[PDB]
């Protein structure tokens, strides 16, 4: 071992539903790759003045390192990238809140990240975008932009089941596919890597009924499906149909989807349906309706106030967050959270951003607004909003990093510590 | 048949492997579902005014309607979205340009626009995104958008290759895939649909190879590589390094790759590597890099202008393609043409619009761009730069359509008949 359970810390427990938080829980956190070294430390002290701040030091996080990536190596030896003992106390802890971790191109292991979702069934990524007053961006009305995503983390290509071309497996599969699948559309099956995409009715419906549950539950006008599902007919397509099947039958007569608005325009003609539509928006019936991908893209740019709440495949949802985010600065502004029933992995958006490591110049917010998130999830709701209020007022008067600066001529950046300081001088 | 040869056009012609063209060829053109009814038949109002005006008459189009999507099952018959008659023609003529066509979602048949893709080995995508001055945009800086996205057009999953959740033949090779390939990664294998994904080093290179060639003889700075190669490792992956190989061997001394570049700051230190490609770019070379898939898309809408020429696999080029697009007003601006070595449809980027089919508002810009590279194609450069020039005039001039009246106050909207006769007058 090369962990050490904090002295004065009490883990968090599962007691008949409800998560029991004492008050100094046991955290676990990873420092993360790269400019993990810069935004897990700004983070933590971030966390620990707003706590301070809003309850007098009654609670204190009571934070545990765990290792993974690089730091694991040098640590634990050789290709212990993703030691037995992070996984287990994360599994014992309940909740964890991580740097990023690098992922090779090409070869190499397999995404930590991803093995980390699989391992522990977080099969909700869950990503809120919003915009934060002041904030440089590209676009003109980046204030429009107020989304949630929830992006389907067990299943999808993201399985990573693929084999090389010219493999022996490769082949192999190749053959069972021509010869007994009945396979004809390979265009040049002799050089094919091929990759498998796993998509199932099961896994479709656990996030999606998450989706719908939480745009109920916080009031939300309207839940999209996103998919390419005209090409992947089946798993993407599927997507689609399973979670309109699922709306209408589990929450029937509390949502009003565009299945409905078809069925009702096919009978009665497009005037009746669009009625009936405008009848269920102002019954305050949460509206299910569902974008094709690629128009997707284009809509969250040319009119992202008409959005509301996503429900997403990984990889589609891995593309949409990042286009979303750099709608309201990029991806230093890009909270998330793994989730799945009961365990919960806090996490930003971002990567390792090889480009800037080791120079002190990362924006800290992605994971300062994870670790919001994190912190709600603990139901220490007014460290929370102290946070928020804090990052409000600081990038509203002009206090950014250099990712933030570099969008406008007008704003000088700050490093990752002077951010941090400037947000914390303003508990 | 429910076609006719035109009664005064001469079919394109070869001498010596390169397109001859009469002085009135004849060029196939389908409608297509939805919209197409106002662009197609505006783009040929367009193009004939423009070829009439600049050659004084000595030159005009055979047009010559065949047909796909709904118009073909009206007149071949139930069943006939693509009459075996339509493939042939076009293979006959060599040049073609099409409306678009609906693909149903979940289910129904496979997409025509793929079809065509497949039988003629269109292998490339070729979409040029540039702002036009003047076009109402969600950027504050669309003009920083000039790029040409070169998306493969003949794998990836857009094979069609796939089995629905529950039916036999997913059980038969999610049973294959576990027993015989050792698959352990399948989160619900009970209730899986089956998508696969074949990319190949001969379709990749060929692709790849064409986006060099593009570049270099356009005097392009760089071509950059999207893929998700860290999770689609032998895919994407592949992609990127069947690209980069290929570069190093067929344009020595032309090119200066980021795999040079790794190479340099591995044994001399970073500082070293950006000497080199600070150097290539002095000595006139072209670059070419890569991008992660999901950092693209934020990297376009935070500095497009960093990016030139695009290589990239067959659903990213779909992602892509839209969110550039909207850059610069949308898919109603966005011209595409479909090219092997010897044939080529051309072809707008967006679909049907259903929300607006029937009523006269579709903007026709796509398609008429579109046809601008039809007429280069034809070596009619004189007629394509007269369209070019009036699209120019007229956007500048604030005369646009619906599409992109919404995305500012104060533009008011014209029909696309309205806005057809505004270019018209520009001749
Ligand atoms: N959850 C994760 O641990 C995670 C997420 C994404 C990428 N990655 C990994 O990161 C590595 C690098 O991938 P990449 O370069 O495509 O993406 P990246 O996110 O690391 O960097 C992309 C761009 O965004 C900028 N950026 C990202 N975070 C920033 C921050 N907080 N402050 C300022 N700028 C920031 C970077 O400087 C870079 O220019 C890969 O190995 C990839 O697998 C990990
Ligand atoms: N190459 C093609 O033939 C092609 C391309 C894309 C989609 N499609 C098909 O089109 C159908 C509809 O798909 P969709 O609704 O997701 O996408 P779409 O491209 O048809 O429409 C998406 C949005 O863009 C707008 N739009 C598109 N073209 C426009 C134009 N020229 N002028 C003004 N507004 C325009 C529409 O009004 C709609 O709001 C699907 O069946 C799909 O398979 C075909």
């Amino acid at each position: 071992t090369h962990i050490q359970k904090p002295a004065t810390g009490s883990p968090l427990t599962l007691l008949n539903g409800v998560l029991q938080v004492p008050d100094q829980p046991i955290i676990p956190f990873i420092e993360g790759d790269g400019i993990g070294c810069d935004v897990t430390p700004a983070m933590r002290s971030v966390v620990d003045a707003a706590v301070a701040k809003v309850y007098g030091g009654q609670r204190q996080i009571a934070w545990m390192e765990l290792f993974a990536g690089q730091k694991a190596v040098q640590l634990y030896g050789e290709g212990q990238y993703l030691p037995d003992e992070t996984m287990a106390a994360i599994r014992e802890y309940k909740v964890a809140i991580k740097g990023p971790l690098e992922t090779p191109v090409g070869g190499g292991i397999r995404s930590l990240n991803v093995a980390m979702r699989q391992d522990l069934d977080l099969y909700v990524c869950l990503r809120p975008v919003r915009y934060f007053e002041g904030t440089p961006s590209p676009m003109r009305h980046p204030e429009k932009v107020d989304m949630v995503i929830f992006r389907e983390n067990s299943e999808d290509i993201y399985a990573g089941i693929e084999w090389p071309a010219g493999s022996p497996e490769a082949e192999k599969i190749i053959r069972f596919l021509r010869e007994e699948m009945g396979v004809t559309k390979i265009r040049f099956p002799d050089s094919s890597a091929i990759g498998i995409k796993p998509v199932s009715t099961e896994g479709s419906e656990r996030l999606i009924r998450r989706t719908i549950q939480y745009a109920l539950e916080h009031g939300k006008p309207s839940v999209s499906l996103v998919h390419k599902g005209n090409i992947m007919k089946f798993t993407e397509g599927g997507f689609r149909d399973w979670g309109y099947a699922l709306a209408e039958r589990e929450f029937a007569g509390r949502v009003f989807t565009w299945r409905q608005k078809a069925a009702i325009s096919k009978a009665e003609g497009k005037a009746a349906g669009q009625k009936a539509e405008q009848q269920a928006i102002a019954d305050g019936k949460l509206i299910i309706k569902d974008v094709i991908a690629d128009n997707f893209l284009q809509q969250i740019l040319l009119r992202p106030e008409d959005y509301s709440v996503v429900a997403t495949l990984n990889l589609n949802g891995d593309y949409v967050s990042d286009a979303l985010a750099a709608e309201v600065g990029g991806i230093g502004m890009a909270p998330g959270a793994n989730l799945s029933d009961t365990h919960a992995i806090f996490e930003a958006t971002h990567g390792t951003a090889p480009d800037i490591a080791g120079q002190g110049k990362a924006n800290p917010s992605s994971l300062i607004l994870s670790a919001v998130m994190m912190l709600e999830h603990l139901g220490w709701g007014e460290a929370a909003q102290a946070i928020v209020a804090a990052m409000n007022a600081t990038i509203a008067a002009g206090e950014v990093t250099g990712d933030l600066a570099a969008l406008r001529g007008d704003v000088p950046a700050l490093s990752t510590t002077e951010f941090t300081a400037a947000l914390i001088r303003r508990f």
